[PDB]
């Protein structure tokens, strides 16, 4: 039995995605999280907000993980983009992710590094294709790029300036990186999207239509898996 | 059946605990961690090191409750002073905890605060006391206070004094806060110990606290 999971940083964005896949989903509630499931087509789809940060987005995720038996992940959301190429509604696949606040420069270590780990985070080739592939059929462009996650809100220049040069960073946001390195500790692929909400110089309506767009794009991906 | 999570923060806390315990430990791989599953005194015995920072330790706390059932977690480990009245081996019980590098001060939010959440942490009544009570009964000192967690390692002068005025914290290290907020989530009573350390001083910590939390786990 297929088990996907879906992830999605507002609480808001959750709502057009179980509305779309139009089963009925149960509301099962579990360390301060409610996650929804359903059976769509045979596979089991489990549905929550992640909550803010890394550890709410960490503890949501290997949850999910643990106490529903996802075998697979896509995490959709919006990012701020840190490229002026990168514009208000394209849609981005992170092909990496780094948490940007991590420093333990003081032992000489790289910023972004921790013992143990590395400083970039991969998700899943065959999902990030299938996303491709997914765009092509639907005609939507899918850029590819680096996304920065860390918990504060990035809007100074100089900051995203430092993600920029530190990291080849192209959009930042807070939860990415942290539910894609849960994922890739238990082996589970991950496909982290997201559409950019404010251009490289910038720091509601139009998030409930990148809510409904980024829940079709969702469906459509389940439906070829 | 009575099931206890221990974690230490790195892998040299982990080994003085098991060989102390001294029971036969299972390790069972899981989520890149590995457990070490023992049964003592008829109370299974789960021990881990999170590895480093708020993603490592939440990971290895929600492992614990909901791959093992734990009931309740001790985590011991060392972090910096940022008070002169807390020295080297000092050993202090946090009774709160914040995430100090949380920042969502664009939108109005008080630094350490998220929505749904708070920016204090707090820990069990039951085992706080308890720590105290093995404390009184060895005539160890406790100290009790603030601790401050972050994914960075914290040196500045700056940056210590931020903690002190912001959330009058008495030591900084990097995981306990996330690991008392997941058990907070569950309804886990969580004990967070830690000594002072501003690898051989790490050694003789290590032994000293493994002592400790047995002493605890004989009274659990």
């Amino acid at each position: 039995v297929q088990k996907i999971g879906i992830l999605g940083a507002m609480r808001e964005e959750i709502t057009p995605i179980l509305e779309l896949f139009g089963v009925d989903f149960e509301e099962i509630p579990l360390g301060g999280n409610v996650f929804h499931k359903g059976v769509y087509h045979n596979k089991e789809i489990i549905v929550a907000y992640s909550k803010i940060g890394k550890v709410h987005s960490t503890l949501t995720t290997t949850s999910m993980i643990l106490a529903f038996g996802v075998q697979k992940v896509l995490f959709s959301g919006v990012a701020g983009s840190l490229v002026k190429d990168l514009k208000i509604n394209d849609l981005l696949v992170a092909i990496q992710l780094v948490q940007h606040d991590v420093d333990l420069s003081a032992f000489d270590h790289p910023l972004g590094f921790i013992p143990e780990s590395a400083i970039f985070i991969e998700t899943s080739e065959s999902l990030n294709a299938l996303a491709k592939e997914v765009a092509n059929e639907q005609h939507i462009v899918l850029k590819e790029g680096v996304i920065a996650s860390g918990d504060q809100f990035v809007h100074s220049k100089e900051r995203k300036e430092f993600l920029v040069s530190e990291f080849k960073a192209s959009a930042v946001e807070m939860e990415g990186a942290s539910v894609a390195f849960v994922c890739q500790k238990f082996g589970v692929p991950c496909c982290v999207l997201r559409s950019i909400s404010a251009n490289a110089d910038e720091e509601d309506a139009f998030l409930e239509k990148s809510a409904q767009t980024s829940a079709k794009f969702l469906k459509s991906m389940v439906d070829e898996l």
